[PDB]
């Protein structure tokens, strides 16, 4: 079953099987003290993989990769981060150096730059705007608007009707948006309503932190969202 911050010390990382081809990845990490779990994904190409997030750090990336070779025994040779924290970008410098090609919008770069993050090597064009769309790989990009932050992508697997959200949206078991520093409050019910119209077909619906869950995810982060803003 999905495991949690108590079945993964920081340094391992558990993969879990979504879907043919398709697996989420899950590590832990310390901040401000306390350990969260976050999740990223994983998407078979053919012979090779595309990576969805860092697993939050140099050392879990670095885990990540050796976890990725023992279970699935293909390449990653392209990844996504889907936005500038270092839970999505921490890690990066690792991939780079493994040899894999590191992608980001160029927002998203930007951002990463300007809080001293590492940064992704390649921009993905064609996201600037809320409801943008684009075909990477196997996966279906989708900027839905701002949200947890200005930049943040959601990434859609057809062949598998898989939708994960990262930090745009939120598990059921949680009460609040977390951490809004970057957020933007009153978007974020709309940038919802934007991938809920837009992947009605979805099937499983993966949060950046936590369960993964059905569509009831979506219509639940606005639900949050529009209470914590009150
Ligand atoms: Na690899
Ligand atoms: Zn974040
Ligand atoms: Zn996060």
């Amino acid at each position: 079953e999905y495991p949690t911050v108590n079945e993964i010390p920081v340094g391992e990382v558990r993969l879990y099987q979504i879907a043919d081809g398709v697996w989420s990845h899950i590590a832990t990490q310390s901040f401000d003290g306390a350990v969260y779990p976050s999740n990223g994904l994983i998407v078979r190409d053919g012979d090779e993989l595309l990576l969805i997030d860092t697993a939050w750090g140099a050392k879990n990336t670095a885990a990540l990769l050796a976890e990725i070779e023992k279970q699935i025994g293909l390449p990653v040779t392209r990844a996504v981060s889907t936005h500038f924290h270092d839970d999505r970008v921490g890690g990066v410098d690792v991939l780079r150096a493994a040899g894999v090609a590191t992608y980001a919008s160029p927002s998203t770069r930007r951002l990463a730059e300007a809080e001293g993050n590492e940064i992704p090597t390649h921009s993905l064009e064609g996201l600037s705007s809320s409801g943008d769309a684009v075909r990477f790989g196997p996966v279906e990009l989708f900027y839905p608007g701002a949200a947890h932050s200005t930049d943040n992508l959601v990434v859609y697997v057809p062949s598998a009707n898989v939708l994960y959200g990262g930090c745009a949206v939120l598990e059921l078991s949680s009460t609040s948006a977390g951490n809004v520093a970057d957020a933007d409050l009153a978007e974020w019910p709309t940038s919802v309503e934007r991938i809920q119209k837009h992947y009605p077909e979805a099937e499983v619906v993966i949060p950046g932190h936590g369960l993964p869950g059905g569509l009831d995810l979506l219509q639940h982060t606005a639900n949050v969202v529009k209470a914590h803003k009150n």
